[PDB]
């Protein structure tokens, strides 16, 4: 509590950037109550598959950090709790540990304290245009004995950074498609707060990507975070960032767009998942699991007991929503009755998402 | 800073008239975020055609002023900055310069400091019913070696002015049609804050006019400006003007209406364009270029450095929206995916704009 | 200013009952602006027919009062101004003057100071329920040399009266149909603030009534007026009236319902008409004439000059809406382009108003 | 209603400058209610002396305008109503009419329609600073057969003028003392919205001035008026004027300061007098007469009838305050019981106004 | 605009810490307006003495920064503008430059571009408790050829720092008294936002300090700044700092306390001076000169022209206050009439500041 944290963690944890001027559109999704659930709360089974492993609840912690000692302390807390609950955990970008051996332990610690759960490696898509490839993926994976690797897209954050220029030439996907052949674990492509559209999902699927993490708008606003970095430097790009605070595909729309355009994908619904009711909605809408990042960071900073109480609350809320929809298991929740209203309805109509066909696909 | 400005400039620059009680409907248009853009920021090309010239960015400054020394100094600042950025500039109505030789310099200064960019001349449609014709158009054009001439429509402003009566007999378009035959440059017909409908666009097109500048409601509210002139005179028309503050076709609806009804038009989207994101929206919706007047005037009054900063910000915001839609160039932006929601969707439905065919036409 | 007025006039003029918790739905109707109107302001012709007479402007003052000296003074003001402007005027219910000779002059004064315009007699439907018949109708007409007689429906007001029991049995319409055979002037059936539905209009038309005045919700709220009378008496019906403050067909929807269900009707659009723009919207939507009551009462109380200024304002606003839709005359305004949005659109869709056929019917 | 008014009249009448960010402190003065007044309403006598004449009510209209035709029309309205009510009227500064013969009639009209009441000429102190002398003072008096001449102080307004440099050297008071020797009528020195302090009153009294008009803060805010002129010119002095909007001695404190420091003065209490109750408070606090300017201007603009209703209201409110303090005449109101509270009390204590002796002085 | 600033400068310039939950009490001080000033604006003389030099205006820029290249750039701007306006400038703490030769140039540059005005060096009282002695003071003075050195007190900022333990033992004052013997320039002791009380002023004067800078609460809130640094680190001291946001002696009360307790002091009135009227109030209350820091930093960050404009406004506001109190020079302003009200009057009463004697002392 004396030394400063890296600036992006300092801002995410302590500034007003969660859902700032943005929306998941989850308020436009209603799960229909069943006054006769047909199940017992104690029979509800929240187990599900995550590649070759079984996990205890259809939630994951998505990648955030690593690379300095204090960041390894936060990673260790999150991993210990994730191991206890049987939930998968992604790490943050491993680029610093690829570059510097001293940064490695703040990632490897995760696997030491969480030997059984799925652990998910992380590198950013622009690194593929800047020299990273098969070897650096394998290094990231072996560092934490990962069961998958996430490749993140963050062009909106990069456009509004004080220095910088997003680079997403098609060569990156050509290289990723090559790497996907040689890796021993699956690739998931995720956004970083601005969501995945049907066009992007279909382009990724054409290069062999089958696993996606929506990371839609409505949760951590990385455009807001770069706006605050720009404010702190007296950088005029801050006022430009302000005009883009509601840029991106809202999480509920991105889950519908990826499930509809890639019906057989393995889909993580994330970006603004803050309760187990949000998690249930994301699954019923079409995700296979719900992901969360910021609220886990905030609770882990408060400490291990805070984070265990956080997962207790999320799991309770998910099971309440399953009980009150008569969903005895995760498969039943994916098929349960919903109502779609409001702006989400209008988004799907304009985008050509024929709801009857949608309903069949999501199940 | 001692002498009063002309009354309409004083009010537009310093009273609350920008979007007063009115709306562009641009908030109902969303550009769909592409988390894999397929391009590098440094590859984005914003060049586009403006008649026989290329311009650097698909934006123009539309006509505002001229005719007095202090107005000449604002024109000179705006023209030097436009020249430096490679953007077209319209001047304000040249009627006073046609009438008085001493008023000419405050228009001509534009072409002196901006020898390369397109410069657009300006006369009012009602002058055509009051003796102006071919010679006065040629004179307006020669005064600034213009590349085009804008003919403005402002009946709403004229209805509420303390004095006066709009005159828009069809003879004006008969005369404009004859003129267009003899002129060496194209004619653009523009509104002045209340927008172009399908009926107006089709009537103009039927007299040979193919170049339109929407100047929709949502930006400078000229009904509110005359309301303020009437308030200042103790004139009761002020309360009637109040009842019409939201009169007009909103800029986004007018861009759709003109593009749908006149698919081969060259279309400036203006009226309440206040960021490069608004500009990108207007182009994606169907415009060829985005036009701005009031914010350029306010920054030019602050000075040359303020207006250079203003254009740097608009350009950066337009490039951010192109980067985040995967639009490598202006042609790509015109075909990028959008969502239309809300009142703009209801407007297009009632007006018979078949969205399937809309999407095809805008591209 | 020393003696109290009759209670319903005192409440209407001075309590907050105009539009209380109620809506005309006119905000959902947009008149499409035409930047090239095709006319000059001075050629606009506002003349129209009202039965066998021509009137100067398509607006009428609907019935409000009469029956005491002070009410006769307000009637004289309204009538002299109406005569000067060439606009028709209805009087308030003539029941008291049928009952008492001393109450006659406060009605007859209207024809004395207004010899040329149309003057519309008034009796309530509940008087036909109670045995008024042909002679009392003839006497109401003769008293003011009326050009028509309006029969008002006010069941909502009657239900919430401290004393009240409305009776609206079908034999009253049998009596009215018999009476219509023997009168020299046409009958108009109007509501009193809660609007005419398609069922009510079709029922009235089946008994021979062809002239209707909507008197929809959104203007004077007569449920609110009786709520206030109940409050002043410590009567618990006030809380019940509160629950009905938004009861009734909104003016814009009643115009649509009557014009669609009775396409040949002569239709006054009234209830909450408060500007010339509201008047123009009522006519473009399907009315022949716009009617107003409360704002005329409030201005007449202020005095003759205040009421002349009031009409000047309404007329100017109507002509501005005509000018800015390119409507050279009232017939053109009836066919001008509009947009219907919002709740009005949903109301019409649910009620089976096929908008295509609506547009044809209204013109 | 078509030509613009002179700028300071346009701003005063129609912008929000009455009491802007300023206070009369009259809310800190309570007149003690007397439940047994000892008089009947009809015996109240409001007559008082104004120099050699008797006036009907202890109120005057203070100087505002003149010098153009339209300003002459407002002066004629005020003067005819003042003559009808028996109240004195001052004219606005006569500088323009001293400079230009064509501007004379807009002042002289006052004496033509008001032959009997006191009429007070007006010139500014800055004219004495600039070499106006005895003949220009005599000419200002003769122009309207004035009964007195007011010399106004307006340094605060002059400091914030776009153009301004106030000069208030002691030789002007030497000139004024010389002039006073040779005039046939008395001089009143008044402020212009920022109030007379004890230092200023004692300095003026040392040069022979015995008649003062407080013109304190809380009413028309002339710093605010010049702030608005600076805003309209894009002049940065506007922000400085903003910081001074509450500069000056509040009217109630200026009445106390002048009556205490100059106990034999003839004292007009003005600045923010807006009701007959404010007028009665000013007199009970120590003024001889209450003066008003802005509300008279606003009512005269409305018309003769509006200004007659205005005076009827002020007079009735004054007589109600006289009745309810048991004050049968103006002398009694001057001695009636009051309470001083709040900031006014603290102001007086800090300024060394021994309230015991204050009560004796005021009476 | 790309690299981060040092954290205290980032927070002060761009977070909401000016006057946060604190008050100068300057709103309780009124300068009495003089409607006959007795002077001309052009004759007002703002020159005054600052030790052995004459300065152009009685305002100084107090110490803020230096020690890194970007901090040297801001110092260069402030010193160039200060030299232009003839106003003294203090630098920020020189500790880093005593420690590291590379940090010297970012202070020295001040004397290079400002060869004439008074420059004031700066070290903290905590360096005397640690270890600094005569040579390090001499070195700070020679580094910039200073005309005086300020020694700052900042115990409240130190208490709330994430790492802090303030130490203010009396041997530091013994050391300062010994150093003062051997310096060739005077020492000023200043606070840093929490004000100087009569106890602290008397204690300092007993060790030979004769020059003081109040730096009261109401301006830059350094407990707020440390509160935000604590929030950024997740440090629970932030909630404790919250409870102390309004800790300290308000600037106006600190000026009265130090002038009353040390009547012969040379006194800078600072902490929340934001306009020339604030500056005038501080001088009239008892200060010799008014000091500012934060608004100078914010303008310097915008650029040299912004800073020049900021000083033009301050000087104009000061001269307006001088003009409107009839104060021909600074000595006159120091004796001009005031009113003290409200909490400031209560504070002085409770603290035994006999206002009679106060008046005499301040003059
Ligand atoms: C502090 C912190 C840091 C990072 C992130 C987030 C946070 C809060 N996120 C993005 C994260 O995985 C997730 O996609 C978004 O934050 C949206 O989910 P939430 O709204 O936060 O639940 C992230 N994403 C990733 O792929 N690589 C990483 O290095 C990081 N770093
Ligand atoms: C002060 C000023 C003056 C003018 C205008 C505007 C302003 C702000 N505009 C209309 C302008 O070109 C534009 O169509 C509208 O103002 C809408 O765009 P903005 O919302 O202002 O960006 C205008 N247009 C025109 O064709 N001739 C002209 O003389 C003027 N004068
Ligand atoms: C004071 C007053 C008195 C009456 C009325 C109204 C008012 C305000 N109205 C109803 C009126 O004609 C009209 O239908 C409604 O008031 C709705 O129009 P406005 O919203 O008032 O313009 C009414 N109508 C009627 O047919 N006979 C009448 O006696 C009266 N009395
Ligand atoms: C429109 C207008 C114009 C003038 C003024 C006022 C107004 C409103 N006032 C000042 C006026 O006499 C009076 O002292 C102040 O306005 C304060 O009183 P009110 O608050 O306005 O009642 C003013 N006074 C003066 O002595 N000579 C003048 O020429 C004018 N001009
Ligand atoms: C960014 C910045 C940094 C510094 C300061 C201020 C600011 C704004 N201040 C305190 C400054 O001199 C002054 O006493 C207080 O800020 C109060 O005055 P203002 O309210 O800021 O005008 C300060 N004082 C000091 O003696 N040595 C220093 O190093 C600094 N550093």
């Amino acid at each position: 509590i004396v030394n400063r944290k890296v600036e992006h963690v300092e801002i995410a944890a302590f500034e007003n950037v969660d859902g700032l001027s943005s929306s998941t559109f989850l308020n436009d999704v209603i799960l229909v109550h069943q006054g006769f659930p047909g199940i017992s709360f104690s029979e509800i089974n929240t187990k599900t598959k995550f590649f070759r492993k079984e996990i205890s609840v259809p939630v994951m912690v998505t990648g955030m950090t690593g690379g300095r000692n204090e960041l390894g302390r936060i990673n260790k807390i999150i991993a210990e709790v994730a191991e206890k609950f049987g939930i998968p955990m992604g790490v943050g970008s491993q680029r610093v540990a690829i570059e510097k051996a001293e940064a490695r332990e703040s990632f490897a610690i995760v696997r030491k304290v969480a030997p059984t759960i799925p652990i998910i490696a992380n590198l950013g898509m622009p690194q593929l245009v800047k020299g990273y490839g098969l070897k650096e993926f394998q290094d990231a994976i072996q560092m934490i004995e990962a069961d998958a690797i996430a490749v993140h897209l963050n062009p909106a954050q990069e456009v509004f950074q004080p220095e910088g220029e997003p680079e997403y030439q098609i060569y990156a996907l050509e290289k990723l498609r090559d790497i996907s052949k040689e890796l021993s674990v699956p690739i998931i492509v995720k956004e970083s707060g601005n969501g995945i559209s049907m066009e992007t999902a279909k382009l990724l699927y054409s290069y062999g990507i089958k696993n996606f993490d929506t990371s839609g708008q409505g949760g951590t606003n990385w455009i807001a975070i770069e706006m605050i970095r720009d404010i702190r430097r007296g950088n005029w790009k801050a006022e430009s960032a302000k005009n883009f605070l509601d840029w991106g595909v809202p999480t509920a729309a991105s889950i519908m767009e990826v499930r509809y355009s890639v019906p057989d994908s393995f889909l993580v619904g994330s970006g603004g998942i803050r309760s187990g009711l949000d998690a249930a909605k994301a699954i019923a809408l079409g995700a296979d699991i719900a992901g969360m990042a910021l609220p886990v960071l905030k609770s882990a900073i408060e400490g291990k007991e805070s984070l265990e109480q956080f997962f207790r609350k999320i799991i309770f809320e998910l099971k309440a929503a399953m009980m009150l929809t008569g969903s005895k298991d995760v498969d039943a929740l994916k098929k349960t009755s919903i109502v779609i209203l409001g702006k989400l309805k209008e988004w799907a109509e304009y985008r050509g998402i024929n709801l009857s066909i949608y309903e069949k696909v999501r199940k």
